[PDB]
């Protein structure tokens, strides 16, 4: 790799590891549109097996920006629109406190307090039509951001109704076979366990729990090689031959509400470019949306009980990093790390 990128990431990420005492690690750098790979520790402690370019690290939120690409690959269609009411994806969704919610708001969380998570006695398909249905909204819908798996779960599985496939089949046949990222699972295979790090909590071995809603929300595991391939696939989408795709990216990146300095996109969030990492680290609707700003932090985190994953790039610099780790160690110091990274290299 280039002595410069080699430099800034051994100097940043080697601390970091010590600081938070990750077991192991992987990183990538999009430089001029090229990747660039580093590995350090462990994926299984236990049997002492090392991150490799082929391991596998649940990627926790940032499975939102799948969910949000592939709702955007939906819209491009012509199969949804953001404005469209939820009702119409889910007629069986008949309580009043639903007029006039849209995919809009689930998309950017502004639904009026949806909860952080499906709560946990949510099983079948009638426990999560009771749930939503029996939900109180804390506050107007479209007046007030609050971050919720709940929120963006249920726009990505309304989004592939239309479509007539299951949101795990529109993800793998739009978004996942498109793009080659061959080594991304919603479910890993058999044969893919042994490539399967193992999250680690309070030193215990550790695996996501299955939860309603958990592919639409949380549930993606890849490769750093697949990842940084994500994130050449959102740098530069005019590459991508297939046209809805390339729209559905680009309108991930538009920005459809400001709260602060952030900007709420589909499943990626974005900030002005230059920013200092304390702003990464006011409030209404942008409309219509403002397309997709190339002058952007562009960025996700992402956590599990036993992971941590971060990806950020400024597509006006053709710049990217992702940052996956076995380890759930806190957002601050991951969005600390890539911009010494980036910056670095701008």
């Amino acid at each position: 790799a280039p002595q410069q990128i080699n430099d800034i990431v051994h100097r940043t990420i080697t601390p970091l590891i010590e600081q938070q005492k990750i077991p192991g690690m992987a990183v990538a750098v999009i430089y001029q549109g090229k990747p660039y790979y580093f590995t350090w520790g462990y994926a299984d402690i236990a049997k002492k097996q090392p991150v490799t370019q082929q391991t596998l690290f649940e990627l926790g939120s940032v499975s939102k920006t799948f969910t949000g690409v592939l709702g955007g690959d939906a819209i491009a269609r012509g199969e949804i629109k953001l404005s469209d009411p939820t009702t119409k994806y889910w007629p069986e969704l008949t309580a009043k406190q639903w007029n006039g919610i849209t995919l809009l708001h689930l998309a950017t969380y502004t639904a009026g307090g949806l909860p952080l998570q499906v709560p946990d006695e949510v099983k079948s398909s009638s426990d999560l039509l009771r749930f939503y249905q029996n939900w109180q909204p804390a506050w107007a819908p479209g007046t007030q951001r609050l971050y919720a798996n709940s929120s963006i779960g249920l726009f990505g599985a309304l989004a592939v109704k239309p479509s007539g496939l299951s949101f795990e089949q529109a993800m793998q046949t739009r978004v996942f076979q498109p793009l080659k990222l061959n080594h991304t699972w919603i479910n890993v295979p058999p044969a893919e366990e042994k490539n399967y790090a193992w999250g680690y909590r309070e030193g215990k071995a550790v695996h996501v729990s299955p939860g309603a809603l958990d592919a639409e929300a949380y549930g993606v595991k890849s490769t750093i090689e697949d990842m940084a391939r994500w994130v050449q696939s959102n740098l530069k989408p005019l590459d991508i031959n297939e046209k809805t795709l390339q729209q559905g990216i680009q309108l991930a990146q538009s920005r459809y509400w400001q709260t602060g300095d952030m900007y709420q996109g589909l499943g990626w969030e974005m900030l002005d470019w230059p920013v200092n990492p304390d702003s990464i680290i006011p409030e209404k609707a942008i409309t219509p949306p403002t397309p997709a700003v190339r002058a952007s932090w562009v960025h996700k985190t992402g956590a599990t009980g036993g992971f941590g994953s971060y990806v950020a790039f400024i597509p006006e610099k053709e710049l990217g990093i992702v940052m996956l780790a076995n380890k759930n160690y806190p957002n601050p110091a991951r969005v600390d790390a890539a911009w010494q990274i980036l910056n670095a290299l701008q």
